[PDB]
């Protein structure tokens, strides 16, 4: 049906499927999540965890397909399911990751203050990037 969990049960079977990965099943994979975000309306599903995984897949692929261009789609994310602290943290994962440090931390501080859950998650992530980690969670 049509609805966040039959999606993201499919989408990880698909990646579950596609392995070792290329170019080929990398694209295919990412051409599959837009397909549900197509069929997923945001306003519905603001709250739904399995929709808020959906769009943070899709953002982190894209950010191993091509970083330059990314960002929009974390962004996207965080408009769309501003609620959980994991969607923050992978935009300030991603923004880590490019040198952008003074942006990282205010995503975290950003959530923080406008109470994106579970807190621990984000104090964590905080914790790790004033220890300069690589990874703001592992
Ligand atoms: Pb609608």
């Amino acid at each position: 049906a049509n609805n966040p969990e039959d999606w993201l049960s499919l989408l990880l079977k698909l990646e579950k499927n596609s392995v070792p990965l290329s170019d080929a099943l990398l694209n295919k994979l990412i051409g599959r999540y837009s397909q549900a975000i197509e069929a997923l309306p945001p306003d519905k599903y603001g709250q739904n965890e399995s929709f808020a995984r959906i769009q943070v897949r899709f953002a982190e692929l894209k950010a191993i397909q091509e970083p330059d261009d990314a960002r929009d789609y974390f962004q996207m994310a965080r408009a769309n399911c501003k609620k959980f602290a994991f969607v923050h943290i992978s935009f300030a994962q991603f923004e880590l990751s490019q040198g952008n440090v003074k942006k990282s931390k205010q995503l975290l501080q950003k959530a923080v203050e406008r109470g994106a859950v579970p807190l621990e998650m984000l104090e964590i992530a905080l914790r790790n990037l004033n220890l300069q980690k690589k990874q703001l969670l592992s």
